[PDB]
C-alpha cells in the first residue's frame, strides 16, 4: 500500500478541459468507475458538471448559478460505500488543518497521510496553491481533485492547500466571511454525499493579520466542518517534529488541546 | 399534524430551473394547486415569474426590472383565504426574529414552529444560508420557498435565515439600508397578498459590528414588518432553553420585554 | 367628493410595461383623455414617452438621453387648464414636505390632502418608497403617477415619498446634490407645464446624518420648488397631532414658522 | 432692439436630435444662415457635428474623439465678421463671471446683457443648469446654444450657467482641473473662431468648499479666457444692487477691483 | 532660416483620422518623405501605425497592445541621419524642461528654440495641452507630431507641453509612476531611433502638490531621458527674463546649477 | 563564445503576433528547433500557446484560463536535457536578484552573465521594464523570451527586470502577494520543466516603501525559487564595483552573507 498523488491527473484533465465548446461536453474520459458520482460546481454564473468518469459538460443557465446553487454539490449512487472507513472507524466529512505564523500544516498533513496509509486506508494527496507545486489551486482544481478521488478507490483525500480559493473568495480583503462560510459548508456536505474523508489545509499568509485570520477561519470551520485543527506551536528537531494543536469536534462541541509529534515525511 | 420541511422541494425546483431557455418557460411542474398565486420577482434586470403550480418563466424587459418592480410581489385570486389563520386569530404578514452575540434564533424558531403546529396550524420550515444546510439562501431560494408555501396548504412559514440575502444586498458593507428596507417591506407585502404568516430569521454574523447591525435592522423591521423580535439574552440548561427578548408590534407601536423559555426542539 | 389612490393604476401600468419590445410601443391603453399631455422621461441613456392616454414607447437615441434631456419634461396643448385651481386660487407647481428625526410627513400629507378634498379640489394620492406600501418608488413610478394624474381630472397630486428617488440619485452617498437639484427643478417645471399642484414628501432616513440632509435638501427645495416645508417638531396626542413647521415661499423669499395641528386622517 | 432668448430654440433642436439614426444625419433644419459655421463637439467617444444651419450628424470614429479632438471646435469661412463688434470696439472671445457664497452672478449677467443691448449690439441669452430653468445645461446644450448664436445674427451671447458642465467634468470631485482647463480653453478658442463675444457664468454651489473652488476656477479662467470676473461682495437694496468685483484682463495681465451697481433687470 | 509650427499639420491630420474605418487604413497622405520612418503607438488595446508619409492604419490585435508593445516605438532604415546635428555636435535623444510654481517653461522653450534656429538647425515647435492652444495634447497628438517631424527635414522638435499626457497616465492621482516612467523612456527611445533631438516640457499644475510632483518627475526623467532641466526660479524684467535652473546630464550622471537669461521670444 | 541578446528576437515576434486572428494561429515561424518545448501562458481569460518553433495560437476556453491554468507552464519531450549544465554542475531552476535603494542589480547581472559565459555556458540576456530598454517588460515579453531561450541552445538566461510584471500583478498596490507568489512559483516550475537556469532581477522602485517591498519579495522568493539574492550594499570605485549581498539557498534553507566584487561589464 502507498499514497496516490492526484496532482498529475488533475493537470491532464485541465488540459482536456481547455476547449472552446465545453457546452457540447468532453466525452470518453477515464476519471474513474469505482463509484457513480456526479459533481456539480459553479464557475462564475455557469454550471460545470462532472458526470461519473466519462463526461464533463458546462451549462450557462438563464439565471446565475450563484442564485441557483451557490457553490456546488455531489450526488452519489445508493451503492456508494467506502468500507475501509467503516472498518477503521473514520467518519465521512471534511476536516480543516489551519496554521499561521507557527507553520507546520504541510508537515502535519504528511504525518496524518502516512499514518492513514500505514493503517490500511487508500490515501490520495493533491498539492496546490503553494511553492514548488504545479497546480495553482483554483476552485476548479479543488472540485476536479474531489471528483477524481470520489469516483476512484480513495478512502481519504488530502488537499494542501485552500490558499488560492481563500484569496479567490476575497479572504485577504477586509461579505467576505459569508463566501468562506459557504465554501467550507459545501466542502463538508460534498465529502458526506460522496462518503469520503477529506482533509483540507490553509495558511492565510497573504492576509494582513495572519493569526487573526486563523482565529476567525478556525471559528467558522468549527461550525461548518466535521473537524477543525489549529496549529498553536510547531518546531523541528533534526528529522523529528512536535506540534501543539487545538482541535474542535462538531459532534460533541468540545475544544481540546492535542500534542502531535513524529518524523518528517517527504511528499 | 406535523411540520413540513420545504427545503428538498426548493432544491428539486432549482435543478429543474437550471435551463438555458427560461425565457421559453419550464412547464408541467407540480408546485401546488391549493391556492391560485403568481409570484413575480426581480433577478438582476430580469423578471422571474412563478405562475400557479405549472409554469416558471423569465422575461428580460426593455427597461430594468429594478425600475419596473424593485424587489418582487404576489398576485392572487379573491378566493385566496387561509381559514385556519381566522380560526386561531393570526394576522397575515411577515415577522422577524433577529439575534446577535446572544444567538438562539434557530432554537426560538423551532420553539415557535412546534407551538403553532400544536395549535392546529399547517406549519412549513425552510433552512438556508447556515452551516450543515444544503440551501445557500439566495433571494431566488427565498422567493421559491415563499411561492411553494403560498400555492400549498401552508398557514405559517418559517425561513431560517436571511443571512445570504442580507449579504447579497450589501448589508455587511458600510445605499445599503435602503435595499434592506425594500426587501423587508416586499417580504411583508408578499405575506399579506398571499394571506400567509411568514417568520424570517437573521443573525448578521458576517458584519463587523454584529450587535450594532442587530439594533439598526430591528429598528427597520419595526416599521417594515408586522412584528420584530430581538433576542437580548439566551442560555441553554441541558435540554431546556431560556431567552430574554424585546418585541415590537407595528399595530400598537409598543416595544415590550418578553421572556420565552421551553425545551430544545430538533429540526 | 373623495381622495383617489393612484397606486393600483401605476401598479397595473408597470405590469403592461414589462415587455421585451417597448421600442415598438405599448398601444390601446386607457391612461386618461381629459388633458392632451405627453410625458418624456430619461431611463438610463434611453427615453420613455407617455403619449396622451393610448401610447407608451421607449427610444434609444444615438446620443445619451442624459445629454439630450437630463431628467424629464411634459408637453401639452394650449387648452390644458385646471379650472378648479383658478376657482380656489391655487398656483400650479411642486411643493416639498421634508422631515427628519421628528417624523410626521405622512400625517401632514394626509392632513393637507383631506383639507384640499374638503375645499372642492379633485385630489389624488400615490404612496411609494415606504413601509406597508406596494410601490417601490423608482423615478419610473414617479413619472407614471405624474402622467396618470396629468391626463386625468386631478387638480392636486400627493407623492409620498421620494425616498427611493433620493437614494437612486445617490443622495445617501457623501456630484450628488446636482442630481437632486436637477430632479427637484424638473418636478416643479413638470407641474407648471401640466398646470397641476404636486406635493412631494421626503424623509432621508437612509442617510448617515438625517437632520443635516434635511437642512441641505430644504435649502435646495427653497430655490427649486414653489414651496418648501420642514417639520421641526411633531407629537401625537391620542387621535390628534401637532407639528411645529418652517415654511419657505419662493415668491416672497420669506422663511416663516408655522404651527399646524389636526386629527389623524387614515389613507 | 431687444434681448433674444435662445433657450426654446435649443429645446426644440434637442427634440429633433432624439433620433435612433444620428449617424445618417438630421437634415432640413433652419438653425441659421447669416454665417457659414461648422461646430464639431465630442460626446463621449463620438463626434457630433453641426453643419451650417441644415445638418447635424454624429460619427463614431475608430479612435476615441477624446484622443482625436478633446473637447470641440468651430470652422468658418473667411467672410465670418461681426461688424457691430468692430463699431463698438468689442474683442471676440469668452468671458467668465464667477461667484460663490456672495452670489449675484445672474443679477450681474442681466445687468451686462441690458447694457450691451442698449449700446446697439444683438444680444442673446440662454438659461440652463439652474432653478426655474427648463434646460439641464449639459455640454450638448452649451454647444447647441453656441452654434445657434454663431450661425445667426448674434454679436454677444450670455450662457447662465456652466454648473452642470462643471459637475459633468467632475469639478465637484476632489485629473479634474485638467478637464475644466480644457473646456475653458475650448470655449475661448470657439468664440474667437466664430468671431463672437460669449459670456459664461458659474457658481460651484455643489462643491464642498465653494469659495476655494471659485479662487481656483478664477485663476484657471484668467489664463484660458479673454476676461475673468469674480464677485467678492453682493447686496440688494430694494430694486437696486451693488457688487464688489475682481476683474482679470488677459491682454495686460492686470488684476483690478471694480465696483458695479445698478437696477434689478428681469429675464 | 525660421521656426516651423507643426500644430496646423497635426490638426489637419486628426481631421483626416476621424474615420469609422481606420482598420482599412487612410492612404494617399503627404506626411513627409525626407526620412523613411514608421511610428507604432498603442491607443487603449489597439495599435495605431504611421507608415512613412502615405499610410495610417489601426489594428485591433487578439492580445492587448499594452502586453504586446506597451507605449510605442519607431522603426527606420539606418540611412536616417540628420547631418546638421553632427555638424553642430548635438546628440539625438529626449530632453525634459519641468517647472512648478516658478513657471517659465514656455519662455525657456522659445529661448532655446530661437537659439537653435540662429545656430543653423531646422527647428519645429508644436504647442498643445495649454491655454490659447488649439491642440488638446493627447498621446495621439504627441505621436502624430513626432512622426510628422521625424519624416520631415526637422533636426530639433519642441513639444510644449505633456500636461494632458501626464493627466491621461494618471499622474495627477496619488501604478501611476510606472506609466509616467514608461512614457518618458519610450519618448527618449523614439528620438534616438528617429535620430532627432526632441525637447518636451511639463508643468504638473493639475497636481495637488505641484513642486513635489516636479521633484519626482525630475528624478524619473534624469534616468529615462538624455537631459532633465528643472526651473527653480523665474522672473521677468520688462522684455527680458532670467531663470535659475537645475540640469541633469545622464552621460556623466552630474547634477549642476545653470543660470539662463535672455529676451522674451514670441510664438 | 559570447552573450546573446534575445531582446530584438522578442521585439520581432511581438510584431508578428499583432494579428486580428491569433485563434487561427501564426505559422511558419523559426523560434528554434534545438528542444521540443511547448509554452502555455494565460493572457486575461485566454490561453496563448507557443508550439515548438513553428506555431503560436490563442484559444478562448469556455472556462477562464485563470481557473484552468493560473499563470503558465511548459511541456517538453523526455529528450530535453542541457548537457553543458551537467558538465559545469549547474542545477535547473529560477533565481532572483533583488535590490532596493542600494541598486546594482543590473551591474551584478552583467557580472554573473560574463562569469557564466567565461565558464563555457551558452548565455542569453533579455533587457526589459527599464530606462534605455526598448522592451516594456510585460508577462507576454517574459514568456516569449523564456520560450525563445527554451527551444534554442541557451543554458542560462538573464531576465532584467520583472519591474513591469510586478506592477501588472498589482505589486505596487497595498490579494497582491498571492499573484506575486504564483508568478515566482510558475517561473521556477518553468525553468525546471525546460531544464534551463533562469536568473530574474527586480527593483520595486515604483513602490511606496521600496526596502519593505524588497524584504517581503525576498522572503517569498526564498520559498518559490531555487535561490534568492538581496543586495544590501552597493558602491562603484571608478571601473570596479563591490556589493554586500544576502543569499538564500532553498536546498539547505541557509541564509548567508556574501561579498561580491568585480569590474563594470557593459551590455
Amino acid at each position: 500500500n502507498s499514497i496516490i498523488d492526484l496532482g498529475p491527473r488533475v493537470q491532464s484533465l485541465m488540459e482536456q478541459l481547455a476547449t472552446t465548446k465545453l457546452e457540447e461536453g468532453v466525452k470518453n474520459l477515464d476519471m474513474g468507475s469505482v463509484y457513480e458520482i456526479t459533481t456539480v460546481m459553479v464557475l462564475g454564473n455557469s454550471i460545470l458538471g462532472f458526470h461519473k468518469g466519462d463526461l464533463v459538460k458546462m451549462v450557462r443557465p438563464s439565471v446565475s448559478a450563484r442564485d441557483l446553487i451557490g457553490v456546488g454539490y455531489a450526488t452519489a449512487s445508493a451503492a456508494v460505500v467506502r468500507q475501509r472507513l467503516i472498518e477503521h472507524k473514520i467518519e465521512a466529512g471534511a476536516e480543516l488543518i489551519i496554521s499561521g505564523t507557527a507553520g507546520g500544516k504541510t508537515v502535519l498533513t504528511n504525518h496524518y497521510a502516512a499514518q492513514m496509509c500505514a493503517k490500511g486506508l487508500k490515501v490520495a494527496v493533491v498539492s496546490m496553491a503553494e511553492a514548488e507545486r504545479p497546480l495553482y489551486g483554483s476552485v476548479l482544481h479543488v472540485f476536479a481533485a474531489l471528483h477524481l478521488a470520489a469516483v476512484s478507490d480513495v478512502d481519504v483525500l488530502y488537499v494542501d492547500s485552500l490558499r488560492s480559493v481563500y484569496n479567490e473568495l476575497g479572504g485577504n480583503l477586509k461579505g467576505v466571511s459569508r463566501q468562506v462560510d459557504g465554501m467550507l459548508t459545501a466542502l463538508d456536505q460534498y465529502a458526506r454525499a460522496v462518503n469520503m474523508r477529506v482533509v483540507f489545509t490553509l495558511n492565510p499568509s497573504d492576509d494582513e493579520n495572519v493569526d487573526a485570520a486563523v482565529r476567525s477561519v478556525f471559528k467558522t470551520a468549527s461550525a461548518s466542518m466535521h473537524t477543525a485543527r489549529r496549529i498553536k506551536s510547531f518546531a523541528v528537531n533534526g528529522t523529528a517534529f512536535t506540534a501543539e494543536t487545538e482541535i474542535h469536534l462538531r459532534a460533541d462541541r468540545s475544544n481540546s488541546a492535542n500534542r502531535v509529534s513524529g518524523d518528517l515525511v517527504s511528499r
